Parts: structure tokens; C-alpha cells; sequence
DNA sequence: TTTTTT
């Protein structure tokens, strides 16, 4: 047969190009997987690889036309699809792969069998790779000086570490953290060096994914958040001021599913695949405009305490509670973070850090308690007990605190119930809360008759 | 004799190649029919076949050229159309047909005859397609925490495992179902193994298509459920909240009939064929727009009420009323699902499933009992009754109770209407309701003369 | 208004 043939046979007997089941081919080309929606990297790929035929195979690849050719001859040959992307644990790079659970580095062959679409755009260097450098030394005194080593701040130093280590892992994860500190305290730097440690594996976006609906309309916000694996979204207002949108709490319960619907503008594809941790920096408390069980289980917060101040105001950050420590700032910092010097060294911790929590099992859980907005619930699951059939054999005491034995169930009124807990809450702060609660649950019998199932644990007990 | 065209007729001899109602090309490779408007499949179908050829006619299609002729042959000898996906019994695969009602597997010319343009994705496999695994007993273990086997939960079983079953019908179907309970209930863990089970037949949507209207220029989201088996819609927000939109009571009626009007972008198509069935999983109860009998026989709920939780939490979780029964969470069990380990287990017993409930025919009914927004709706008709001409003979009792003849007609005025119906339902929970009604209903015979036409069954009956 | 479409 015709020798172009042959060349494109024995190309794709090497497997260096695929076909994805979204309609779009990748080539393996330098070490890395590569495509583009609107240029064909085929040709590339057929120039590039024109060392490993042989040499009278070599001089007709030369001329753009037989290109073409051969390329035309590979989109025939080339039917079924394969999919992408299944490995969590493994970082890919612009020149290899690396394998999160020993931390060996892969290259050629090796990192092919991992197919990954996604890169941190620059190569890995292991000279810089190290730990006993001179840069490493400079950036723990920067962390220790963010986070102090201290017993009071171990709880919370674990979850920034667990926080900041999980931005490698490729997978779905059900909680969404908040960053809560003043002024001028090291949330910014924190994202900078994330930044420089991932490349193009970080996106920001907007605050409309947290207040808008989603899938009304292209929404490229959404779209632009695919196989990303950190997403920083920043600044929100400050809700006391009028006007302000409330947190959508139903877009929280969908930004944790592996699948999130959504549509960039000229397209029609609605399913974008969810790997991505999601962290919120604010200077102030979140507010949400519906709070249940299911809300209560995606929050965790993380604080910062530690103030980086000029000399001339120094006197008046020590007057501060929103501060624990006071420091002066270096001025020439940005612009070393700017220039990439704490990349690798940032990057060694934050393996470091991966072997000790995510080994097992990768899992982030809630700090439900640190949100003064949810403390009204949580002691009510610590008050009230549901009505049973196990608490009618002792109405006898109950019928003397005021208990209505109805239908067969002990039951409390509604207007025995209000002063009841408003002993335990006080009236004013929480005057919404109450109304909130009480009419979620009312049981009305008729037009005079009012009653709702629950018993307090204290009357329950034995006197 | 031109000899590309005796390829092209040889070629179209073998009806490999054929055109459908909408004007696309299906084409027949690798025992799967295949479609789609910007890849050339023609061309990959002339390079398969090649082997089939005699070998004076093989070496004429190495060239792409002579493949574009004979591709431009084959289109100008198509000029009938014909019908597909006729068949709702049976299953296709990526390589062959499986039959429901007897359970045998056909591939090959045998599975070519039902042409079925929509395919699981995935190969089928006999090995795995048995009873005794030690996956099928892990299996068992889930789908009984989830749905115990107990008296009280019978009936809401036995629907459970109908809906799912249901997923293997390419017919319409004319219900939707409500998957409803609290957080943690394992709702989220069937749709999993749903996906994994079904391949490329499931789809998921967002929840504009309850919500917003659905023909008003492009729309994907309701455009890409064309000849899908099942529709998941996720987390619809609550409604108690201000600014939350209602559910669109006439959209729900348009995704029962066979065919939905929807467009694409850059698309003129706009009948989709309705295949699906439609699951919405949620935290709260839907509420509607307008309530009236078309919507009532369209509605069914299943209940989730076993909780998995962390031995943390496990003491407030036996004191909630939503839970019937509280078990030990798996941290495992999401990277199982999501490697496909229970696919094919759960494949068999679906098709086990189905046997028992659509062999002789296939439908679905409503359960308007659920929902409590029904409730007044359906009492209604229990308690008043229309007036008839057979009640003028017994008006002779029923002037005591202060019925009125207007215009020879049984009829009661407004005035002496409310204390009646104030005996049933109390006036704070139901007002909207009965002022609607009152206001729907009313008739005015005169400027200062009310009544209307209907009488309670308690009043025929001699107290 | 703007994606839509050209
Ligand atoms: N370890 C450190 N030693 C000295 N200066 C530091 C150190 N870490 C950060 N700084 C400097 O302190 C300042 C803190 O600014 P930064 O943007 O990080 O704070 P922030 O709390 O995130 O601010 P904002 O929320 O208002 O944007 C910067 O000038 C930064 O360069
Ligand atoms: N049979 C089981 N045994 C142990 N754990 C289980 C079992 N079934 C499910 N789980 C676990 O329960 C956890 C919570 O279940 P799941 O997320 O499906 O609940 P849900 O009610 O659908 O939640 P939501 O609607 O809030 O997303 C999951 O992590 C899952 O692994
Ligand atoms: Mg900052
Ligand atoms: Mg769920």
C-alpha cells in the first residue's frame, strides 16, 4: 500500500493520540497531554514524532499537504473514545507526573498511563526540590508568623494545614471554607503563595456564584470552574449595610456535588466536572437567608490573628481584640512572592503535609460551632427531645408540669412552651429566632387548640 | 463501469448506512448504531468495511480522496427515510442488545434489526452479569439499610424499587417522582449507583425547566434529554423564604406528554421525544402555583428515613423525628460507587425488579396523600356534593337547615356558608384556602342575592 | 440588554 498510510498506522500504533467522549482529541506531545477546541495540535504532533520513524519515512512529513494527509488518515482510523482523568493522587506538571503517595517523579512513558488534561503549566524542577535550602527556612518564619505554633492555636493551625493540603488531591469534597480575619493579617499573602505553588490549577471568580442562580443563562463564571482544583472567591460585603444579598443556601448544597450544571456562552454543554476545594475570604461574619441540618455540615472557618503593622500606628493595633499579636511588615515581601521564590519549598510542604492527614482517606469536616449564627440551633438539639411512645408511661409527672396527654402522645402548648424557652434564651437578642422556630412546628388542632410535640430533657429526669 | 461507484453500491447493498426523520446519517460500527453532525462517520464506515471488499477493491480506499467520492456517492443514493428507537423493551449496549423479557443477549446482525440510536457506553459483560458475587452480597446489605424490609415500610419499598426499575422503558411515562427526606437519608447514593448502572442513558438538569418557561429561545437544558431514560433534578430551594419562585403548574403537564418542544443553540429542531423518567431529590416539600385535579394524577413521593452518622453526633440523631433508625457511617463506600464496582450487580437486579412489575404492561401512578397541600383539596370532595335534580324532592328537610330554591335549583347563600364549613377546617391554617375557593365558586343571583350550588352529604341524612 | 446570530 501507499506509504502515508503506513506512517499514520504506525503513529497511531503508538497510542500518542486519543479521542475524549466531550468531542475533542488530545496529543501527547513534550511530555504532556494537549489539545485546543479551534486548532488541530494533530500536525504538531505528526511533525514532532517524525524522529522516531524511520529515515525514508522521515522526508516526506516536510511538506504541510501530506500532513494534512496523514492527519485526515488518523481522524478515519480513530473511532472509540477513552476517559480522562481518574487518578487523584497524582500532580501533573508541563514535563511529568508526580505521585503524591511516595514522591517519586515520572516522566515519558511512565506519566502517559496517567491520563490527565490539566497541568500546573511549568516544569518541575528537583534541584529546587528540597529541604534544607535557604528559601525553606525564610518561608517557615513567614507561616510560623501567620500561624503561631502555640497550644491555644493547634486546633486551628491543623485545619489551615488540612486546608491548604487538600488543594492537590483531585477529588470531590463536601466542605467549603471560610477565611475570617481584619485587616492587614495575612489572608492575601496565604492566596499568593497557594498561587504560586499551583499555577494554572487556581481560579478566582466572582461572589455571583454564591447569590445568583446559576443555570439562568450562560454563566462562563461557573464554566470557567472545571477540573480546577482550588477556587478562591473574595471581599464580601458586609451584609449589615442595606441592600446586600443574602448567601444562597441551595447554591452551598450544590457547590459540593461532583457534577455542577452550568453553561458558557455559545455552547451547549450544562455538566462541569467538580474537583475543586472552595475557599471564601471575608473580614465578616457570613449570612445566609435559610439555616437547616444540611447547611450546617459544609461550613468550616478558619481564623487569623496576627496583625503586620507600620511603626507608626503599632500603638494603636495593641489596643485591638481582634488581634493576638503584632508584628512589623516586611515592604519587599510582595514583590518576592511576585517572582516565584517560594514555589518549590512551598510546594515541598504542602506534600509534606499531604502524608500526614490524606494518606487514608481525603476527608474535610464542619466546625459548625464557630458561626455565632448556628448557636441557636445547636444547644436546641441539646433541650428537646421528640415526643414518643416512651415518654407516655411517666405523664404522671408530666400532666403536673402542664403536659397534655393528646391523641395518645404527650404534648405541650404552644403558649406553655414560649416562656419555657424564653427562660433559656434571652428575649431580646434572640427575639427573631424564637418566632422562627415556633412556627416551623406549630400543631393546631382546631381554631382554640394549640400544641406542639416536644419535651424538654430536664423535666424528663428523675427529681 | 466506474469502480468507486460499484463500491459505493456494494457499500450501500449491505444497509450499513441509513437516514432518519430529523436528516441525520446512522451508521453501523463496531455492532452499534452511531450518529453525529460534525464528525464524518461515513468515511470511517467506507475505511472499516474495506475488509469485506474484494481485493482488487481494498487498496482503492487507503485514499482519502476516493473515500470523500464514495461518501459523496452513498449521500446521493439516500433519498428514503426511516423510523427509529421503536423498541422500549430493549436495553442497547456499546456492543450488542439486551432483550428484557426473555434476558437472552444479541449481537451482531441479530441486534442490527432494533435500531436503537442511543447506547450505555459500556460493553457488556456476562461474566459479571450473575446472582452469587460477593458484590451482590455487599450490594443487598446497602439497598436494605437504605429501604429496611419491614410491615410499615412495605408499600413505600415496593414503589421504591418500582421507580427505579422503571428506568429501563424507552416509553413515556406520565408521572414524576418526589425523592424526599432529611440530610443523610442515602438519596444522593442511589442516584450514584443509578448513573453507574445506566451509563450514558442518565441525565441530570438544572431547575429552571420546573421553573422558568421553557420555550423562549435556545434552551439546552431542556433540549439534551432527548431519548434519555432518566432525568435527575437536584436541591430545589425552600419556598418559605422570600423571593424563592414557585413550581410552574403547567410545566409539570408539558413533561408528560410524548413530545416536548425545545431548541437547541443553532438549531432549528424543536420536537424532543419524551422517554424519561423524571426525579427530583429533595430536603423540603414542593409547593406549586395552582392546585387543581390535572395536577394531583401526576405526582408520586417516596420517603428516606434511616440516617448514617458519625458516632459523634449519634446521640442527637435518636432524638429527631425524622429518623426511624440510625446506623454508623461507611467513608469507603463514595470511592467504591464511583469505580464502578457495583455496576453490574445492580444491572441484574434491576432487570430482576423488572420482571415482576411492567412484563404485562408498563404504568405509573400518582400519590396525591402525601403532599399536604393537597389535603384540603382532597377533602372537599368528600364532604360537599354537587345539587342534582334528584335532591328538589328532599328539599322539604332541607328548608329547616336553611337551604334556599333559586331559579328551581338547590342553592345555600354565602352568609349562612361559613360557620357550616367552620365545623372542619379552622379558619387561621386554611383562609387562603376557602377565600379562594368562596371567590372561584361564587354566583350572585341578584345585586344583594348570593348562593351557591352545592349540599353537604351530613345534611341528607336525618340527625 | 444580550446572547443570539452571521
Ligand atoms: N511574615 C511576615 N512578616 C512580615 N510582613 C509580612 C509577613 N506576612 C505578610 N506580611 C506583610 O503584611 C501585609 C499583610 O497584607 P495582606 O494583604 O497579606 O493582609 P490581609 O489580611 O490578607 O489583607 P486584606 O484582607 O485587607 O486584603 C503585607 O504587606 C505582607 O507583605
Ligand atoms: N448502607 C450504608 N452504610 C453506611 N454508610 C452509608 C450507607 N449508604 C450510604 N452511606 C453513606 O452515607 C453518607 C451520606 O449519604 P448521602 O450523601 O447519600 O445522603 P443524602 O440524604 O442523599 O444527602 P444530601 O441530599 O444532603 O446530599 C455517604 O457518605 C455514604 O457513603
Ligand atoms: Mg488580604
Ligand atoms: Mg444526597
Amino acid at each position: 500500500g501507499n506509504k502515508l498510510f503506513n506512517i499514520a498506522q504506525r503513529i497511531l500504533d503508538t497510542n500518542s493520540v486519543l479521542l475524549t467522549e466531550r468531542g475533542d482529541h488530545i496529543v501527547w506531545i513534550n511530555n504532556s497531554w494537549k489539545f485546543n477546541s479551534e486548532e488541530p495540535l494533530i500536525t504538531k504532533l505528526i511533525l514532532s514524532i517524525r524522529h522516531q520513524l524511520p529515515k525514508e519515512y522521515s522526508s516526506e512529513l516536510l511538506c504541510p499537504r501530506k500532513r494534512k494527509t496523514v492527519e485526515a488518515n488518523i481522524r478515519d482510523m480513530l473511532v472509540d473514545s477513552v476517559e480522562t482523568d481518574t487518578y487523584p493522587d497524582k500532580l501533573p506538571f508541563k514535563n511529568g507526573v508526580l505521585d503524591l503517595v511516595d514522591g517519586m517523579f515520572y516522566s515519558g512513558d511512565d506519566a502517559k498511563k496517567y491520563t490527565c488534561t490539566v497541568s500546573t503549566g511549568f516544569k518541575f524542577d528537583d534541584t529546587k526540590f528540597v529541604e534544607d535550602s535557604p528559601e525553606m527556612e525564610e518561608l517557615m518564619n513567614i507561616i510560623n508568623d501567620i500561624q503561631p505554633l502555640t497550644d491555644e492555636n493547634k486546633k486551628n493551625r491543623e485545619l489551615y494545614e488540612k486546608t491548604l493540603s487538600s488543594c492537590l488531591c483531585g477529588a470531590t469534597k463536601g466542605c467549603l471554607t471560610f477565611f475570617f480575619g481584619e485587616t492587614a493579617t495575612g489572608k492575601s499573602t496565604t492566596k499568593r503563595l497557594l498561587k504560586s505553588a499551583i499555577g494554572d490549577l487556581f481560579v478566582e471568580t466572582g461572589q455571583t456564584i454564591l447569590t445568583d442562580v446559576l443555570d439562568k443563562g450562560p454563566n462562563p463564571f461557573i464554566a470557567n470552574m472545571h477540573l480546577k482544583r482550588s477556587v478562591f472567591c473574595s471581599e464580601l460585603p458586609d451584609f449589615a449595610c442595606s441592600g446586600s444579598k443574602k448567601i444562597r443556601s441551595d447554591n452551598i448544597k450544590k457547590l459540593t456535588e461532583p457534577c455542577v450544571i452550568g453553561r458558557p456562552c455559545f455552547s451547549n454543554k450544562i455538566n462541569n466536572r467538580n474537583h475543586a476545594t472552595i475557599i471564601i475570604d471575608t473580614n465578616y461574619k457570613p449570612v445566609f437567608d435559610r439555616i437547616d441540618n444540611a447547611l450546617m455540615r459544609r461550613i468550616a472557618v478558619v481564623r487569623f490573628r496576627t496583625h503586620f503593622s507600620q511603626p507608626s500606628g503599632r500603638e494603636a493595633a495593641e489596643n485591638n481584640d481582634a488581634y493576638d499579636k503584632v508584628k512589623l511588615l516586611d515592604e519587599g515581601l510582595d514583590g518576592k512572592i511576585q517572582n516565584n521564590r517560594y514555589r518549590f519549598a512551598f510546594l515541598y510542604l504542602l506534600v509534606k503535609w499531604y502524608k500526614k492527614y490524606h494518606i487514608p482517606i481525603m476527608k474535610l469536616y464542619p466546625t459548625p460551632e464557630e458561626i455565632p449564627d448556628f448557636a441557636f440551633y445547636l444547644k436546641i438539639g441539646t433541650l428537646l427531645v421528640s415526643s414518643s411512645v416512651k415518654h407516655i408511661p411517666l405523664m404522671t409527672d408530666l400532666s403536673k408540669k402542664g403536659y397534655i396527654l393528646y391523641d395518645n402522645v404527650v404534648t405541650l402548648p404552644l403558649t406553655t412552651f414560649q416562656q419555657k424557652i424564653s427562660k433559656y434564651f434571652n428575649s431580646r437578642l434572640f427575639g427573631h429566632d424564637i418566632e422562627s422556630f415556633i412556627n416551623r412546628h406549630k400543631k393546631f388542632a382546631n381554631v382554640s387548640d394549640e400544641y406542639l410535640q416536644y419535651i424538654f430533657i430536664e423535666d424528663i429526669s428523675s427529681p
